[PDB]
C-alpha cells in the first residue's frame, strides 16, 4: 500500500492496482512539512528509448505533494487534488532508482506548494517539480 | 506498438514493456504540425482516491508532443526529450477515455514546443499541458 | 487609463502611475471569453541588452487575463488575482509593437484560465503566457 | 547602474532608462551560484488594484537569474537570455520592499535553471519564479 497516509477506511482503488502501485511508488517519510518517496527504475518506468518517462517523476511527485497535504487537511473536512505540476527535466535516468523529497514552501487556506526534487542514485538532480495542490471543503 | 513513429530498426525498449504500453496509450494521428491519441481509463491510470492520476495525462501529453517531434528531426540526425513538462488540471476524469490533441506551436532549432489538450468522452477540457522539448544532435 | 474595465468607482493606483501606465499597455477588445492589447516598444519595455524584457510580457500577459476576468467576477462580489503565470521565450522583440490575445480555456468556480500569445510587428509568436487566475469572494 | 554584471564596455541600453532601471531593481550579492537584488514598492511597481504587479517579481527574478548566468558565460563566448518563467504568487505585497534571492540548482551546458524566491519586509514568502535562461554561442 505504498506506505501512504491512512485517513479513510476505504479507497476507491486498491494502491496496488494505481497507476503509483503499479511503477513501484513507496513513500518513505511523511511530516506536514516535508516528504519523501522512491522508486527502483524498471522498465515499466521507462518510455521506448531506455530512458524514465517524465511522467513518471511527475507522477511521483504529484503523489508525494498531494498525499502529504491530505495527511494534515482530512481530517479537517477538507479534499486535496494536484492542480498545476510544473516539471522541468535536468538529467535522463536509465538505471537504478528515482528519490523523491517534496518541500512544503507555501500553506495556503486553498492552495498549498511543494517543491519536488527528484535524484538518481548518485544523488544527482535529474528533474524538479513544483506542485500546486488545491484544497477545498469535501463534497458529501 | 502504440503506432508510434517508425524511424529506426529497433528501440531500447519494447513499447508494450514502456510505462505508455502499459496504460494503453495508442497514438491516432501524427503530422510535422499536430497528432492525437487516447488511452481507455482503467485502474492502472488512476490514483488511490479513483480519478485518472495527473502523472498519466503529462505522459500522455509528453510523449505525443516528443514522438512527434521525433517523426521530424530523427532523419535529420538529432535526438528529442522531453525538458519541461507544465500541465494544468481542470477537470478530474473518472472514467471513459481520455483524448489528447498535440498542437506545435513554435519549433526552434533547439527547442519545439507543443500545447496538449486532454478532454473527457464529454469533449471537455480536463488538463492542458505545454510540452517544451529539446532538440540535440544524437551522440550515437 | 489604458481601457480598462470600469468596474469600480475608485481605484487605489491611478491607471496613469501603475507598472502598466508607465510601460505604457493599453486594452483593445474584451469580452468574457477573448481580450487583447498592445504596447509600444520603448527603453521603458526593454532591458539593457536591447531587447524586450520578459517581465514586460509576463505584464502584460497577467493584466489583460486578471482584468478580462475582473471584468466578469467584479459585478458578482469577487476579486481576481494572478495566482501563477508560466510564460515562455521564442524569439526576442527588439522594437516597434508587441501585441496579446488572451483566449480563456476554463472559467472554474475558483480559478480561470487564460492562454496569452504575444506577437511582434511580423505577426511572428515571440512568447506565449498561461495566466491562471484566482477567483475569491471579496473581503469587507 | 543597479549593479549588474560589468561584463562588457558598453551595452545597448543605459541601465537607468531599461525597464528594470524604471522600476528601481538594485542587485545585491552575485556569484555563480547564489545572488539577491531588492527594490521599494511605489507605485510605478503597483498595479491599479494597489498591489505588487506579477510582472515586477517576474522582471526581478529574471533579471537577477540572466545576469548571475552572464557574469559566468560571457567571457566564454556565450550569450544567456530568459527563455522560461514560471512565477506563482502566494501572498500579495502592498508597500515596503521586495527582496529576491536566486539559487541556481542546475547549470548545463545549454540551460542554466534559478529559483527564485521574492519576500516581504517581513521575511514571509510573497512569491517564487523558476527562471529556464538558455546559454547558447554569441552570434556577433
Ligand atoms: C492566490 C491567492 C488569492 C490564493 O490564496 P491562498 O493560496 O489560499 O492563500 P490564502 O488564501 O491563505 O491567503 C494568503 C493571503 O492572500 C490574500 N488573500 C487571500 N484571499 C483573499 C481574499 N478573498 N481577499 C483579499 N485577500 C485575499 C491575503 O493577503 C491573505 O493573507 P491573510 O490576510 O489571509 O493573512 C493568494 O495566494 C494571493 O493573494 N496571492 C497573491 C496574488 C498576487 O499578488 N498576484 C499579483 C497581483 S494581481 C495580478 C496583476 O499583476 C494585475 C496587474 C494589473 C491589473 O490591472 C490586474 C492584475
Ligand atoms: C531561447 C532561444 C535562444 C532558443 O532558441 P530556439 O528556441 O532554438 O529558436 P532558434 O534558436 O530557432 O532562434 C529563434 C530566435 O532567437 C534568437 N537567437 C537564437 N539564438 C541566438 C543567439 N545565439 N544569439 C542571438 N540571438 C539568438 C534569434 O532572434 C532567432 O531568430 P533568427 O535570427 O535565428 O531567425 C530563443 O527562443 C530566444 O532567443 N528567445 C527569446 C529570449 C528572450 O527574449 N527572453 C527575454 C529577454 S532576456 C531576459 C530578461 O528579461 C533580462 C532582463 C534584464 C537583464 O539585465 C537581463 C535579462
Ligand atoms: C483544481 C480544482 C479542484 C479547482 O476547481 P476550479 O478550477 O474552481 O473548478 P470548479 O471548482 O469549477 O470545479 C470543476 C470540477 O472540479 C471538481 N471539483 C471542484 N471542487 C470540488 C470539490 N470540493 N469536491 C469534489 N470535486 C470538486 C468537480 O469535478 C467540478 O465539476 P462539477 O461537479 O462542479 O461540475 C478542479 O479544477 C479540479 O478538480 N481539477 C482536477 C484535479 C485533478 O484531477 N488532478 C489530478 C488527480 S489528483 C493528483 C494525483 O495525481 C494524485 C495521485 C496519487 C495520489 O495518491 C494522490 C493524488
Ligand atoms: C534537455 C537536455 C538535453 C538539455 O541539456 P542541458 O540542460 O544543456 O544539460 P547538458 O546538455 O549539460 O547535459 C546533461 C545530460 O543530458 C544528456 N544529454 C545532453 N545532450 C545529449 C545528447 N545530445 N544526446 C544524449 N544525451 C544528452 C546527457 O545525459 C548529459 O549528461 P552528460 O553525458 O553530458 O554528463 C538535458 O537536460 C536532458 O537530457 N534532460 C533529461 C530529458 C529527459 O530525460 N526527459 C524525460 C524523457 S524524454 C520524454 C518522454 O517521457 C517520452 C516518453 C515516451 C516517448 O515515446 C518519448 C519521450
Amino acid at each position: 500500500g505504498g506506505n501512504l497516509p491512512d485517513v479513510a477506511s476505504h479507497y476507491p482503488v486498491a494502491y496496488e492496482q494505481t497507476l503509483d502501485g503499479t511503477v513501484g511508488f513507496v513513500i518513505d517519510e511523511m511530516t506536514p512539512e516535508r516528504a519523501t518517496a522512491s522508486v527502483e527504475v524498471t522498465d515499466t518506468l521507462r518510455q521506448r528509448w531506455g530512458l524514465v518517462a517524465g511522467g513518471a517523476y511527475c507522477a511521483l511527485a504529484e503523489m508525494l505533494a498531494t498525499e502529504a497535504t491530505v495527511a494534515v487537511v482530512h481530517e479537517k473536512g477538507m479534499m486535496a487534488v494536484g492542480q498545476s505540476n510544473h516539471t522541468s527535466f535536468f538529467r535522463p535516468v536509465k538505471e537504478g532508482h528515482v528519490r523523491a523529497e517534496a518541500v512544503r514552501i507555501h500553506a495556503g487556506s486553498t492552495t498549498w506548494f511543494w517543491d519536488v526534487s527528484l535524484r538518481d542514485d548518485a544523488g544527482r538532480l535529474c528533474a524538479v517539480s513544483s506542485m500546486s495542490i488545491a484544497v477545498r471543503p469535501r463534497r458529501d
